Formats: structure tokens, sequence, C-alpha cells
């Protein structure tokens, strides 16, 4: 009903200052995959959680915000080291973004085929971003559930909202598989799923990668789904 299309993109404004941004990739087996990440205005600024698939979808997002908010990109977070995530990341660099993601996501990205962000995060020992390492970053709240989708995945919530962004980690709460395991941490991704929830405990909306926004059934429904994994 109130999706906005902005060429091959979609845009979905979820709170005032939050909107999601979906792009499409044709994969065997899946079709057109859609992939979500976010976009934030915080003040005079406008932060990114999430390439699209490709540069120019990635320089789409930024046309979009050029034309709806008019305020300066001032840095994404990428959540972790494959293509739907940080496909797009030399479009950012290209546009004067900064950019942030896990250490470990920066350490694989050459081999996956990507382009490292400019900036690493590193993680206490129970998970939040060490806040030193994100700095500038207003209302997001940066949070490693272990490995889960990937090694590498990391999850974000936003300050004033009740909004709690899982990546590829969550699914919908009317999942039937839990996608792409190639690279997931068959013995651990249970736990990871269970930490993201415990991590964001106010959170009704969760935002995830691959679905529409979900209640927190999401999360209960893909611990369990993982559960059956170890
Ligand atoms: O793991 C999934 O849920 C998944 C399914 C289809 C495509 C991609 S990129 N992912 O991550
Ligand atoms: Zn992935
Ligand atoms: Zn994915």
């Amino acid at each position: 009903g109130g999706d906005q299309r902005f060429g091959d993109l979609v845009f979905r404004q979820l709170a005032p200052n939050v909107w999601q941004h979906t792009s499409y990739l044709d994969m065997p087996g899946f079709g057109a995959v859609a992939s979500n990440g976010l976009i934030v205005r915080d003040g005079g600024r406008v932060l990114v959680v999430d390439t699209a698939w490709t540069d120019d979808q990635t320089a789409q997002i930024l046309n979009w915000i050029k034309q709806e908010i008019n305020l300066p990109v001032a840095l994404a977070v990428v959540t972790h080291a494959h293509q739907d995530k940080m496909g797009g990341m030399d479009a950012l660099h290209a546009a004067g973004i900064a950019t942030y993601a896990n250490a470990l996501s920066n350490q694989l990205a050459p081999q996956e085929g990507l382009v490292a962000a400019q900036h690493s995060l590193t993680f206490a020992a129970n998970g939040w971003v060490e806040p030193a390492t994100a700095p500038n970053f207003g209302p997001l709240k940066v949070f490693y559930p272990g490995p889960g989708h990937t090694s590498d995945n990391i999850t974000v919530g936003i300050d004033g909202t009740d909004i709690a962004f899982g990546g590829c980690l969550i699914k919908d709460s009317k999942a039937k598989s839990l996608g792409n395991l190639g690279d997931a941490d068959t013995e651990h991704y249970a736990a990871s799923a269970r930490a993201f929830g415990a991590a964001f405990p106010k959170a009704s909306m969760i935002v995830m990668s691959h679905s529409a926004p979900d209640s927190r059934a999401a999360i209960t429904h893909t611990a369990r789904m993982a559960d059956k994994l170890r």
C-alpha cells in the first residue's frame, strides 16, 4: 500500500526517520530475490545500513536519498561480507561516504569478491559494539550475536524506535528454511539467533534481509528452526 518505487528499487517508511530500502537480484532456485537494508535520518545527516546488490542499485539508493531527504550520507554500516550487503561498496566510496563493517567482514570481503569497508568495528565479549569504534553512529546500536548465517554477521537496533534489524540472521515468522547455509555456522547458528532477540528485548518491529518487517515471532521462530540444526 505505502511502498514507494524508485527505478528498480522500493522504499518503505518504517518510522518517522527510518526507511527500508529493497533491491533485487536473480538467483537460481529463488527467482528475483529481495534484499532489504535501512536508511535513517539523524538530524542533519543520513545513515545507511547495507548496500544493495550492485553498485548501480546502491547509486540509486543515494539518488533517492538526494531526492527525498537531500542531506549528506554521513556513513554506512554493512552487516556481513555477502553480495546483498556489500555488493555496492564502490558506489558508496565514489560518493565520499565513510563505511563501517565488522573487522571480520573486512578481512573476508576480498576473497568473497567484495570491497572491504574503510573502518572496522570490534565487539565486547557481550557482543555490543565497542562504542569508540562506531563514532557518529547516532541512534544505531550495533550488536554481534555470534556466528550464524555467517561467521561475521552483525545486527542493528535503532534508538528511539521499536525497530531492530536482523539482516540475514533472522527470517520471518512463517519462513520455511534458514536460506543459504553455505557459510553458516551450523553448530552456533541456533544460539546466535536467540542472542539477537535478547539484545533487543523491546523491539516490536523486526526488520530482516529477505522478508518484510515482522513481529518478534520472527526471532522466536528463527531460533526454533535453528534449534533443529545443533
Ligand atoms: O540465507 C538466506 O536467507 C538467503 C536466501 C537467499 C539469498 C540470500 S543472499 N540469502 O542470504
Ligand atoms: Zn548473507
Ligand atoms: Zn542474504
